[PDB]
């Protein structure tokens, strides 16, 4: 079709890697994280960076805080990587870029990964970490509001934790910033089948990541299963034109607005899955990320 | 929105009937059946009509056979109605039209209806009746081949029974003719969100029908949950442009072809859910039904 | 995307020929017509085939009449080829198949080709040949009705000649059977941009053909520029899912139904431009052509 | 699934019915007064200055907004179908663009149809860009100049860039295109699917097209252009439920095929006019803020 030519390389890198559903998952995570750290740019400079230990019930997560503006308010960032890879180090240039462009604190959280830890572990990490930080604000130097954000699998966690906050009548995030979340048990929508091969994220990789994270349709795994979208936090949704996960995301925006939740959704023309973390590689993608980061503070 | 103007009365009738999820199951069935009985045109004349009792393990189904052409072969037809409504009487004019246009025997089978009978009752009715007639083909005067067909819920039964025949390595139908089946657990595709209000079948009614059929994602309820599409019978798939159920159906026919199963799919431009049984009100619809019925005999 | 895998060979062969837009038209015509004759399959047997000279004012056209059924009625068929190529011989296997499946006379007419003969020559050939045969019907053994049909550029001629019959209040054809016509001045619709390079009918070639046919708003060149679709003949419209020409065609069907003209439109799922004349290599395409051909006699 | 914020505007537009028989000066009057009547509170801006741009054979009004003592500028061509709109009815919106972008916004009043048919507005846009590019110091401009517009004004912005490139003249720094009309379209899928019920109708499109044309030229319709290379970096914003959407998404794909820097976003649930509806739709407001906040990076 008309995918942005900036992606030509990645769409090659993808094809010539061949099939990977057959190599050990721990082996696979390692390779992918190493790739991501490779041809990367100068990290934008951030005034203060601080490392944290989020001591939860029965597990401790690493969190890195990025702050360029002695910011009052924060976003908790949950990285993508299909619930299998990504970590603070591979997301470091991107979270820096987010912090610089938003001028708010960005707290990048390492939830537990599949297949060692299956659902609901990473979900419970996101929900518990939000509430940990929401109670321990001062430790993180947060004087204002806290929202949540993520990309891909991490944006699934961000959306899901907000549903749980709403369901339990708990403290709510101020905003949910969702860069192309997985949301639904989808092997059949039109975006899924049309873009199910060759656009970096494949139909086969979706099923494989799905098999690794799940044991054996709950709303905290798949938010589009929820019965009610009212009283969720204001949302920013970013979708990609050529991405199997596109259609369910655009439905989610529409459901939020129907429920009277404040929500802006934009589809990036010519973009693919992973666009946001491709900000150093695609100027269109970089401008989409800059657009979102620059309005984030208005919600905090 | 460019829906065929022949549907305008039906769409209005449907909006002015109010919120149907509101009314109790058996009451709604009766009202929907009586609504279709009124819309009825003059029945097409058929040379031989015969009534049968299909005597299955623990229940007996009515079946009616229409034969305008002393035909060697037959199609078993499972009526639509969301698993809640429809019967031989409401389908009689349409089944006569199919028999006249195809020149083959059409056997319309009354399966058991939800909510009184939930999954897998209708499903087992479809699969058992296929095998009953296949085993007893001389009782129906069938000397050639037997295929299966349906519309909406009935085409779900047709596609699902073919999956079970394949899985069990049993006798297979010769062809599966699917008019707009339900196939997937879908509350999120683009067709579902875009067309879930003003097009006769609503998103709300889809959810009501689904909760009535189900107990409590397995392939005989939702064929799109299947692992494997190889070795299924040749298929004819008809979708409608303005129908929330459309995108999964188009995916289904692409997954059949991907597996090497012979399949032809057509989307009816400007058509809505129910178009085939609306053959007396829309000439567009009538010609789509005629197109399909006239190629059936080539598979038999 | 999910193009039916039956077309993978044609897509590859189209890629292998490279960019033919700097080829001189007469050389390209030779290449494409001779390529087609060299690689075609076994022809279907037809009871009677007869060649005619259509003696119009100022020029004589070749016509071949195919009749498997001593039929009373006829379709005048105008072949495709971008206005530049194709002829009776390259269409002969396909015209035979239409005759066998429809049971009516098919008269394949050789209109004048561009750039040697620019618009309005082919159009005048199409309109004048319809009126010539309609006046002289008894000479061709036609006792019943006459419709018109074509594919691609030939379906443009069929749709355009109907518009001029309507405008002039002359005898109108009984039906217009349009397989994926060119209809509009389009280098910008979504089907055009999404599907215009995957090799078979490209954007660059669509331009090359239009520039060869135009001398430099005329509804008889582009029917979508007509301001009125009333009182046109009943239409059958076939479009292909993965074809740059698709979206204007699907708009044309809708415009016809908005003006109250009988029309049925079907989009072939997984099909590409040229699908009908590909009937020997794709069973899905073959079944779409059979569907259409078998309802043609109802209009005559 | 149109954003519920537009429910009212869609209803009001349905109510009005087909206004083809209203004299074009009266339709202009009514639509302009309707815009003024529904203004919210204006955003305060540090400096606003009025100018006359004396061109060959006509003078244009222009209004400069500057909230940030800025060095660079965007020339803004309002929308209105080539028939209506003016500096006053665009004043709340150009104030918001100037507040959110922190660069100078200079809103230019080009000549309107049908009194002034193509190529008058087009010449006004191209000539006023070159006038101010040649005379930058007279406007307090020390840096760069880009061009922008919505709907018909975004057509003028796109078309003037094509002429700059064709004449190898000075080029704007960036072209910021809010849902321009670009092509002779009465047949795309967005055109036919969103031709009624979405405020801008297929009948209005033909009507404005007929008022502008003296009755396939690329400075009328940029999608007719031969070649898209060497055009200014672009930001393209389209609306999901708008008959003009598909050609616009084609244009962004063509710019990128030509190696022009471009970023294109489709606003989910949005309709034609979404940017100038920033006072009534928060999603629309957030789209305009997204775009305005990136503008300074090109200047």
């Amino acid at each position: 079709n008309m995918v942005d030519p900036d992606f030509n390389s990645l769409i090659e890198l993808s094809k010539s890697a061949g099939d990977m559903t057959k190599i050990e998952p721990a082996m696979l995570r390692n390779f992918l994280d190493e790739s991501s750290l490779s041809s990367r740019g100068a990290p934008v400079e951030i005034k203060e960076i601080k490392d944290y230990k989020i001591k939860l019930d029965g597990r401790t997560l690493n969190a890195r805080m990025y702050d360029d503006n002695n910011a009052k308010s924060a976003i908790l960032y949950y990285h993508g990587g299909g619930f299998l890879f990504g970590n603070i180090e591979t997301y470091d240039n991107y979270c820096r870029f987010l912090a610089k462009e938003s001028g708010v604190k960005i707290i990048s959280i390492e939830y537990r990964l599949a297949p060692e830890h299956k659902f609901p572990d990473a979900f419970n990490d996101a929900y518990d970490s939000f509430h940990y930080i929401a109670k321990k604000k001062k430790d993180f130097g947060i004087e204002g509001r806290i929202g949540v954000a993520g990309d891909s699998a991490g944006a699934n966690l961000a959306a899901a934790l907000c549903l749980k906050c709403r369901d339990g009548k708990t403290e709510m995030p101020a905003v949910q910033v969702l860069f192309y979340p997985s949301l639904a048990p989808d092997n059949f929508s039109r975006s899924f089948i049309e873009y199910s091969d060759n656009y970096v994220l494949t139909g086969k990789m979706i099923r494989y990541f799905g098999n690794m994270y799940s044991k054996n349709i709950n709303p905290y795994f798949s938010p589009l299963v929820a019965d009610d979208f009212s009283n969720l936090p204001p949302a920013i949704m970013v979708t990609n034109e050529y991405d199997p996960l596109r259609d369910p995301e655009e439905t989610y925006v529409k459901k939020l607005r129907e429920a009277g939740v404040r929500a802006v959704g934009i589809r990036g023309i010519g973009m693919i899955h992973g666009s946001a973390t491709d900000f150093e590689v695609s100027d269109g993608a970089r401008n989409i990320v800059k657009m979102v980061a620059r309005i984030i503070p208005d919600y905090l």
